[PDB]
């Protein structure tokens, strides 16, 4: 019964230790406090142990990430199996190849983890009827499979989300039990003693909202620790929530509690001495503030008991995360203009507001700000909360980004968030030039969904030319095929090869129009001149060989 | 037009060809220990069929026989 | 045609000179009503496009069949 569990837990297993803790939770306390707490300070240590490497980055001892994904009859995929990298995985392909579907399925899978972290036995999102089941599929049902990894104790936690179509005999059911188990471990361990929770964020195409200047007043919902899980796997990040939280941080940094609790104590001391003689009518209806003093005492110990970071520290961390990732932003702060507090940034040395930001900068700013806020709120026990566990899905990472910014969008994200498993999709080879070949999964141009595995490209994309990545990886010609002027160099090469090498009229006219169109020192003209040079020298060598002997 | 490098500047592997240029031209255009190490790194990272290794080996071939011809000319120029 | 606007809290407000556009559009509209003519198309496709879903609501908005429904939300961005 418990002997094998005790033996296995010492071997590095949390699930058996979790079962022991749960089974001894309701037993007799006091005498068994040590034994029930020994399993607690083995399950909590599993989630909390970690060391700082030589680079000064906190590396968790047991990392959490998704290993493999299997899609069966899910949209255009008859049966697709994907192996995901620990740190960064990039999915590339043509339009309508299912790259968005993979991220959508992963988000649906992570929804159950989020829901069961939030509420006891919560239910996450489940697949669609109208659009998710593959058309012309003989089974009229589909399922998606995940095999997350949480260290040596949990090498594999299989997750299955399944659905049948409109009209069937057997309704396929899900297998979310391991996800429920792991999230229950996380939730109850956190509730007994605060720990660091993983952040699961999805960023879809629908994150280009034009932003609203009007934000609701801070009621208090944006400061709860379990608010980073609100609409996190829903496409757009909650940037309005971030703005409200940032303004809250600014207000509480410029006001603080040491400048209010002492004033409350002074008011209580003055009033109690005033009402000492009698006539307590000046305190009966002033007792509201005296009770609000104790109310403010509450919700403040939680800021000391949960080891949450100082509001100024959180503000500084979020600010340095925003400025060091977004290239145009230099610093960000809040001002009281005409009474209302509004957030201002610094773009290229100018001090525009958020609403004046361009769509390219605003979307990336919203993404990084929401991610930083969620990491700070979910990781209160780290010196740098950005070095926390999590899985973040981004669709079209290069969206609204200039090619200059695409050369540094992956490196900045990796440096700011070292311990997050990034699963992204891209359409640009400039981004691929900064990514290892092992981290790329590609869809073949001739692929209707009958394939079973996503392979890496044959060429090493990291540090390669843009043209080479366009040609070998994305199967795109360097020059546009639909433009007649783009074939002039090849035509000149062929018309010089078939001829003896001398510039005849046919080659001369083509060379002249190439010069007139592209220019005097275009690359095309230089290449044509080099071809002329090499052909002339080859003809000279042939003439020399002929003259040597017969 | 876009005012952007075709090869990313923030990647250490992008300057390997230039570093090979320097470490090859240093003595006479011939390979040595560090040049061979850099060539091995280029071959292992970019691959065999990569144009980077093709450029590196063409550079090696050009420089070795340039050095040979330079020695040949200097022999008669004394 | 000139569009002008003054900032908040400015005593002097600048006006817009939009009369010639009104004159040209009056020509178009009057001639069209007297005898049907071909009308120009003015469309703006900004970032507000690419929004999810399609046909969200029945959209009781003015009988898409009628000709002048082509100018409805034509410069909205999406
Ligand atoms: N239920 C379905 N059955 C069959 N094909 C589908 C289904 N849903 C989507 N597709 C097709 O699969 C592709 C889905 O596109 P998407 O997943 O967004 O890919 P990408 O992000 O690479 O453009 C489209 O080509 C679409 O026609």
């Amino acid at each position: 019964m418990t002997k094998q569990y005790e033996r296995k837990a010492k071997g590095g297993n949390l699930l058996s230790a979790f079962e022991l803790y749960q089974r001894n939770s309701d037993k007799a306390p006091g005498l068994g406090e040590m034994l029930v707490g020994e399993w607690f300070e083995m399950c909590r240590d599993y989630i909390q142990d970690g060391h700082v490497d030589e680079s000064g980055i906190f590396r968790p001892d047991n990392a959490f990430y998704l290993r493999r994904l299997t899609l069966k009859d899910f949209r255009r995929f008859s049966l697709l199996e994907i192996k995901l990298e620990e740190d960064l995985t990039v999915i590339i392909g043509n339009n309508g190849k299912g790259k968005t579907s993979i991220l959508y399925a992963i988000a649906k899978t992570l929804s159950w983890f989020v829901a069961n972290i939030l509420k006891e036995g919560g239910s996450g999102q489940r697949l669609s009827e109208m659009t998710d089941i593959k058309n012309d599929a003989e089974d009229r049902y589909s399922d998606v499979s995940s095999t997350f990894f949480f260290g040596k104790g949990l090498k594999s936690v299989p997750i299955r989300l399944s659905r049948s179509a409109l009209g069937t005999a057997e309704r396929r059911d899900s297998e979310v039990k391991p996800a429920k188990d792991l999230a229950d471990i996380w939730r109850v361990i956190n509730e007994v003693n605060t720990i660091n929770l993983p952040t699961f964020a999805l960023y879809n195409v629908e994150r280009s909202q034009p932003f609203n200047r009007n934000i609701k007043d801070n009621t208090g919902r944006r400061e709860e620790r379990f608010d980073a899980y609100s609409q996190t796997l829903g496409g757009a990040g909650r940037f309005d929530h971030f703005v409200e939280w940032y303004i809250y941080l600014h207000k509480r940094t410029v006001s603080d509690i040491s400048s209010s609790i002492k004033e409350l104590e002074q008011q209580v001391n003055d009033l109690q001495r005033t009402v000492d003689g009698g006539m307590v009518s000046v305190k009966s209806l002033l007792e509201q503030m005296k009770f609000k003093l104790s109310e403010a005492i509450e919700r403040n110990d939680a800021a000391v008991s949960s080891r949450v970071l100082t509001e100024s520290v959180q503000k500084s961390i979020v600010e340095k995360a925003i400025c060091s990732v977004v290239p145009s932003i230099s610093n960000i702060w809040v001002e009281m203009i005409t009474g209302s507090d509004l957030v201002k940034v610094t773009n290229d040395g100018h001090d525009v507001t958020i609403d004046q930001l361009s769509d390219g900068q605003r979307v990336f700013l919203s993404l990084v700000a929401d991610l930083a806020r969620r990491m700070v709120m979910l990781n209160p026990l780290l010196e740098n909360p950005l070095e926390g566990r999590g899985i973040v899905l981004i669709d079209e990472i290069e969206l609204h980004l200039h090619p200059k910014w695409q050369q540094e969008v992956i490196l900045n994200l990796r440096s700011a968030f070292p311990n997050i498993q990034f699963i992204i999709t891209t359409h640009s080879p400039i981004v691929l030039s900064t990514i290892e070949k092992r981290c790329i999964r590609e869809f073949e141009p001739n692929d209707d969904g009958d394939q079973s595995f996503l392979d890496s490209p044959d060429m090493q994309t990291k540090g390669s030319e843009n043209a080479q990545i366009l040609e070998q990886v994305m199967n795109v010609h360097s020059t546009p095929p639909g433009i007649a002027e783009s074939h002039w160099l090849g035509n000149f090469e062929l018309l010089l090869l078939d001829n003896s090498g001398e510039l005849d009229n046919h080659s001369q006219v083509l060379y002249d129009q190439i010069k007139a169109h592209f220019g005097i020192d275009s690359i095309e003209l230089k290449k044509a001149d080099s071809l002329i040079r090499i052909n002339k020298m080859k003809n000279k060598l042939n003439k020399i060989r002929a003259e040597k002997g017969k």
